């Protein structure tokens, strides 16, 4: 079935959390045919700057996470940046997500693949679609089984990203793929553009999405640019539902 | 408002090659009443990369060639020109005057089609970003343009590549109708596998047409042989269009 | 011998020409070693608005260049925007110029070709440097024996141009090889840039460049951002003399 | 100031590769005492395409090696960590630690190299803006590093393909040393033939330093076989770039 990465970018507080995912968890009862999976970072391990949020930890988000998934019976991803992290986030997290930057990092990958969870790559902005062949062997190579690839922008000139939309057939080739429908539209971002994007990447055929939301984006404590209004989530996924179950008609086969 | 299919070979390498779809055309333009159909055909390929390559038979040739397709299938018409001169004798026969991906920052030649007072298309050039044709629709009002298209047909992306931003798309809404172009957009400065995938993506984010060459025998063309479509598959890719642009509209944002 | 190609870039009035014309011919005499060429252009035909300023035509341009070339002896070069005009320009311009947008009209490569006169192109921003060939040839092929292929930068995301200098070694290949040093900084410009650059092109290797210069770049009608002021021209030219002289040793084989 | 060139075999094959590279390296630092040399090679390629590309012999056998060099020769050492862990072992030997283009922005990796007290080199992300370095440096000096420095690498542009735009050496210098890759700058994501002419490039512009990879025999090289600069060809390439770098010298601007 389709497949919905939802949840706030980062773990600000599992009280976040809980009301975020009491909504995706009103979701999923509304759409049985959807797999939600609810995706919060422990980490910002990448900001640009020193003085940014990072987060409250590993183990305060390891913790959080389980009172999302034991409170609403959620699956849970969240990503890694260190091979140490794979096996305690395992217990956890259904599906381990790669950071962008980190997607040819083989240790991290072989790490992730040793837990024995589904693997969600997000494809570095540096590289070609048909260059994430590579990363699935590798993945594939170190066990897993379920494997994703999630398409989230390539670098344009600096400071912007552009989606070629001929991605999500190619990787399609090797691997399920996700559109990420927050980051894409990020300048290294305009919200005007995420839904626009999400029909594209629908009709075009993908096997899931994904979108960063929070209940006061303005508020948030990262990506208060892109993060989607909690309430307005509905909708889009009554949209992308809409416009699949017409195009899917058209996917080209393989 | 009626969706605009701007379609027709490449070139007009034959009066008789455009008679051959402009039938095709005439067909589906009965069949498909709520879409408002333009034939395109280009008298001269101007700007080749290889002095070697097919160019045409001429301005005269082909707008007499065009004329006949106008006269006997009653469609609208479009082509493009390359200088100011060809403006005038251009808009005796084109609805539609096509301004060029290079050219597309060339005043006269702006100028020259809008003061024809017939509707003008422009297509972006590879190198302009979308905010920036704000002024080239500045220009063309200016000129006397009332009609004016903003055709996407991809941005430079490193070497011998093209990518679509389909951030475009509602960013050029903003001050002229969109067109995209299906056919050139995949074209390596021609993956045909793309074609169908994209034109989707265009629908579903929202344009007002779509813009595809079309040959009864592509592998036979004399120019873009590797990127027109098959005749015998324009219907199929039309009745998708407009099937996914219905269940779409709805969310369509306004400009 | 290095071909140095610089003026103001458009034709404000004959008076300014004469001015600039002035300096140039003066390091003309200074600079024996040195091919110097005036250039100016008398219509900004492809200005991004319909209200900037495009210049006082072709026939107050192509007077203006006569009255350089008459009271300095220096050689002229100006640009073409349309066909018709390569017969009248060719009466003055010992080169003439073909626009980056337009470096695949074909017909406008031939009338220039057809002057008799030297032909120098301005590679569009979407050119790959290989095919340039392909522009040689049309030129060839309409009479050009006296070919140019000028480097101006490459589009590299939105409004924003990079110079790949692998294009030199490469458009060397069937071309004399130009550097456009202030075009290539513009943002479709940082002047902090003109210079760091025009140093990396005579390193690299190139038969020339090109200089957009103006008494006072700030009153400038034009290119008021990345115009050289007049004064800092005799420096720039006697350091790249020196890079050139030193460089050299290492140019590669064709 | 001492102009820096940082150079060695891209990978430690073995500890017998190292000394053969070493020798030659520490004959260049007698001829051109006015460079200080840093021998370079990676005990691990942690981010190879496939999973069956050679990586490396480990950490403690390339720490073993390197420390070999040091010892026999007296040279400067430098290697690049994956994972903050490696940060204390490496500090043993590296004078200077690398960061990986893939990880400049990795806080943590950044953090456990400043800690040591060693000098850091961080590779600028075929992603990163030129001026988006400037919080590299800013989480560097916070984490205790006094000597950084930031090495150009080259651009993406478009698939499999980098550019090297020049303007980064300017910009960068504002807040750290600048070195220029020679090497990588010029892979395809290898045209060799553009390797010398690109840092004639470099040292006109002005920089404080080349980092190349340089191996007895390329063509039998475990990594980057494509790219590695024949060790024969060094000492010419060190003489032309100080040849170079002293006539433009003068005309560097002042940051
Ligand atoms: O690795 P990716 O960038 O795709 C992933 N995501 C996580 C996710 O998928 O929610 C991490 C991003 O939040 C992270 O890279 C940010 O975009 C990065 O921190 C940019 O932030 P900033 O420091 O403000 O410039
Ligand atoms: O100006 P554009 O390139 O968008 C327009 N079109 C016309 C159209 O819209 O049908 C002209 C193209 O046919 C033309 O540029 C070709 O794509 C070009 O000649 C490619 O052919 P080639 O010489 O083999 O490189
Ligand atoms: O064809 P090119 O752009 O290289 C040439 N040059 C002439 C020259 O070589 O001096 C023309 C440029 O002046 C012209 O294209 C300008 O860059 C263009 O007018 C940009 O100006 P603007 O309208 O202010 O955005
Ligand atoms: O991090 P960077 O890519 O700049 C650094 N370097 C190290 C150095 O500076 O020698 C690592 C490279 O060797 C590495 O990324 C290679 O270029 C990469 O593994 C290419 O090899 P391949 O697996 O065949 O695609």
């Amino acid at each position: 079935k389709f497949l919905v990465i939802a949840g706030p970018c980062a773990i600000e507080s599992e009280e976040l959390l809980l009301k975020v995912g009491e909504e995706i968890k009103r979701l999923s009862e509304k759409f049985k045919e959807v797999e939600f999976v609810f995706k919060s970072s422990f980490d910002k391990a990448n900001r640009s700057s020193i003085h940014s949020f990072r987060g409250h930890g590993l183990e305060y988000g390891v913790k959080a996470l389980r009172k999302v998934k034991e409170e609403f019976g959620l699956k849970i991803t969240t990503d890694i940046h260190e091979s140490w992290q794979a096996e305690p986030v395992a217990e956890v997290a259904d599906i381990i997500q790669i950071p962008a930057f980190l997607c040819r990092q083989t240790d991290l990958l072989l790490a992730a693949a040793k837990t024995g969870r589904a693997v969600n790559v997000k494809k570095g902005q540096f590289l070609a679609p048909w260059d994430t062949k590579n990363v699935v062997e590798k993945l594939k190579f170190g066990g897993a089984k379920e494997i994703y690839l999630t398409e989230r922008g390539t670098t344009f000139g600096y400071n912007n990203l552009v989606v070629d939309f001929r991605s999500l057939p190619i990787m399609k080739q090797w691997a399920k793929v996700i559109y990420d429908a927050t980051h894409s539209v990020q300048l290294p971002g305009m919200r005007e553009f995420i839904f626009p994007l999400i029909r594209a990447a629908v009709a075009v055929g993908c096997d899931g999405v994904f979108m960063e939301t929070h209940p006061e984006p303005e508020k948030a404590l990262s990506d208060a640019s892109t993060q989607l209004p909690l309430s307005q989530l509905e909708g889009i996924i009554e949209a992308i539902l809409e416009i699949r179950e017409v195009a899917s008609k058209y996917y080209e086969t393989i």
